[PDB]
Parts: C-alpha cells; structure tokens; sequence
C-alpha cells in the first residue's frame, strides 16, 4: 500500500473506527477530482486505498469526517473536518502514511514518507 | 477580537511570522466567500481579523499558508497548506482562538472557544 | 513573567483550570530542588512563577499534574502527569513559555523562547 | 509484544532510527527500577522491550532521549528528553503502544492501549 491513513482517538487511547477517509487528486483545471475512500477498520485504517500504479505524482487531498466520528459518539466537536493536501510522488514512487491524531476540539496531522 | 489565530515554529520554538492567514466564509449557495485575511506579526497572530457584529453565525475556513512560509526559510514541507473548518456562534457570540503548531511534515491546530 | 505555562484542553476547547504546576531546579547533587508551584487560573496559567532576576541558569523541570485535572472531571487519563525538562538562561535572559494540550491519552508540549 | 514504542521525525516526516528507549517500572520504595532499555530501529521502534509475563501491573516510565537523538542531526533541541508515565495492566493485560512525534522545540505523546 503506497498510501496508508491512520486514525487515532486521543480521548478513548483507541483506533478510530468507522471513520470515513476520502481522497482527491487534484485534475487539470484545478478541481478536486474523486480518487479513493474508505471506513477505517479496527485498525483505523482504511483497507487498501491505491495501488502503486494509479498512485501517480500529482496534488492530493485527504479528509477525514471528523464530525461524524465525534457525532456518533455522543461528542460535539469543533471541527466539520480535517484534511492533509499535499504533492505526492513527484521525484519517483513513494509510500505515505498520513497519521491523524483526534479529539474534540485539536487534531494533529503527520506525514511519514519512505522509500517502496 | 472575536477570532484568532496563533501560529507557531516547533523547529525554532517562537511564533511563526510572516504566515499567511485567510478567513472564507460558507456562502447561500455553498462557495467560500472571502471573508478577512492577514499576515501574521512577530507574536505569530493576524491583525485584528474581524469585529463582534461582522462575525455572524455561519460556516467557516481558516486556511494557513503553511508551505510559503517553511519554503521562504529555505524548507520543503510536506503540507501545501493547513485548513481549519468549524461552525461559529450558532449558540450566540464566542471568541475564537484557534492555534496552529507547525512543523515540516506536520501540524496540530486547536480551538479555545470562550464567552465575549 | 519569565516563565509562563500555558495549559489548555483539547476535550472542551477551553484553558485547563485549576491545573497544578510545579516547577524544579536541579541542584549540585543532582536532585531536584522545589522551585516555584502554582494553579492554572481561568486563563490555563498559574500566576507568575518567578523573576527574572531568581530564574537563573540551570536546568530546570515543569511537571503538570494532568492526572488529578481529568480525575475531577469524572475522566480516567492515562498519564500520571506530564513534564517539561529543559535548560534556560544558559546564553543570557530567556523568555519562556511552556504550552501544553491536553486529551486523556495524549498530550503535546510545545516551547516558545523569545528574548526579553 | 504488549509494551511499543514508536517514534516518528516531524521535521523529516520518517521514522526516529537510532533514538534510545529506557523503561522503569516503580519499586515498592518509590525507587525507579530499570526494567529494559533499546533502540529504536528503522521502523522507529526498539525491538521487543518484554513479554506479557514479565509486563507485571505496576505503574512504569519510558524515557526516550529525545535530545541526543537531534544533538546527533546537528540540531539543538529545547527538551533534555521526553518521558511518559502511567500505570499499566492493573485490570488484566492490555497492549499498549507509546507514540512519540518529535520536533527540536515540541514533541506529543500519545497512548494506544488494546485487549491483547
Ligand atoms: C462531511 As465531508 C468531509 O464528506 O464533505
Ligand atoms: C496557497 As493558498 C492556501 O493561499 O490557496
Ligand atoms: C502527582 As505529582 C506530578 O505532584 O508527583
Ligand atoms: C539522557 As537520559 C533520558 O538517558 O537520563
Ligand atoms: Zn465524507
Ligand atoms: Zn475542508
Ligand atoms: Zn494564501
Ligand atoms: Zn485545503
Ligand atoms: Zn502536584
Ligand atoms: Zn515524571
Ligand atoms: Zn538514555
Ligand atoms: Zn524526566
């Protein structure tokens, strides 16, 4: 997996479960064209976003329902969402791991980029 | 001031300055409005963004320029930008802080809402 | 105020209060001395901890008691507390101030040191 | 392995390779007893620190040394090191895994506590 989502609930110390992950990538007039989306699982992990091969270099955006998560739990966040937009794979392939870290009102968001 | 934002550099450990802050606000028809923008000064904040009567209950962004200001120090970091969307004073007015910590390939961001 | 603390919650977007704050130096023989207690105000900060004139060079640790804050609020924390350790003064009068988020399984410190 | 520690690079977006772990478990003297030590390897995690066995309840310390690791990049960091304290499996055995992201002037910590 090139690119891989992982959420984490700072409040319970779990995975977040049943988050769901949209991805974009970024289309040559400049809109957010549908790439990849998935639930996280126990994991909170979405299940196999992309392939090396379709991963192609370009602008790609991440979101993470946020609010629905919280919603779901009984919480009311601050948040509508939180999204990671970045360019990827532009000096050859790469694997991403985006780490999003949440609670009701803060979210970290990390990047770890290594070699396939 | 009813919004405010507070940017720092967790590799220098002072406030990030010089950031470019936009303010959008969700419009009738769902487009983001522009709705204030600013630069941050040495204490890594925006000047005055907004008033109390101007700021009225709706969907808002805050966008960061996070990647202008890590590349003008000679960086290349992994976020094009950092975004916050949040719903404001839908239960009456409240002041807003949301603080953004930056880092090269990552960032936190929070919201401290209190009463006027 | 040459050492602030700044203690916020990341559950209610709101400044921790009533957080305990201590402060030590470590002294000749290596243990740490008491140097400086105080509680979070309304505002997330305890009220001023010390002079420039007392805060010296040395090394110095800022330990938040997160665990009793969270217990109070009905909440079960995973940490015991969370400390800051870090020289100061060493290259002539620092400001500091000593950031730190909260949820119940995380937390993030953050410093920002300016000149006086 | 009930007991992870991993711990990630947020001005290079990678995992922290070579970054020592230590873990103390306190004694019934309140003495900190060492109870194992590694370093972190390529993935950012010190290979197998114990077993469920020996993972006794208890309240236990893991250090990682935060400031060598960036002394060694050329970096000059404001922490001397980052600590997490908390009681482990005193309502049967858990899996805990101790993230850690780290920058020169902030770092986070956050627990990921499962059923084994
Ligand atoms: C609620 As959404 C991040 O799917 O537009
Ligand atoms: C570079 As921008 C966040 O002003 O579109
Ligand atoms: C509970 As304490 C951080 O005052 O030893
Ligand atoms: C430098 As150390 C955290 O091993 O005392
Ligand atoms: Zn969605
Ligand atoms: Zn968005
Ligand atoms: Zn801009
Ligand atoms: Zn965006
Ligand atoms: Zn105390
Ligand atoms: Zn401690
Ligand atoms: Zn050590
Ligand atoms: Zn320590």
């Amino acid at each position: 997996c090139p690119l891989m989502v992982k959420v984490l609930d700072a409040v319970r110390g779990s995975p977040a479960i049943n988050v769901a992950v949209h991805v974009f990538r970024k289309a040559a007039d400049d809109t957010w064209e549908p790439f990849a989306s998935g639930k996280t699982s126990e994991s909170g992990e979405p299940h196999g976003l992309t392939t090396e091969e379709e991963f192609v270099e370009g602008i790609y955006k991440v979101e993470i329902d946020t609010k629905s998560y919280w919603k779901a739990l009984g919480i009311s966040p601050f948040h509508e969402h939180a999204e990671v937009v970045f360019t990827a794979n532009d000096s050859g392939p790469r694997r991403y791991t985006i780490a999003a870290l949440l609670s009701p009102y803060s979210y970290s968001t990390t990047a770890v980029v290594t070699n396939p």
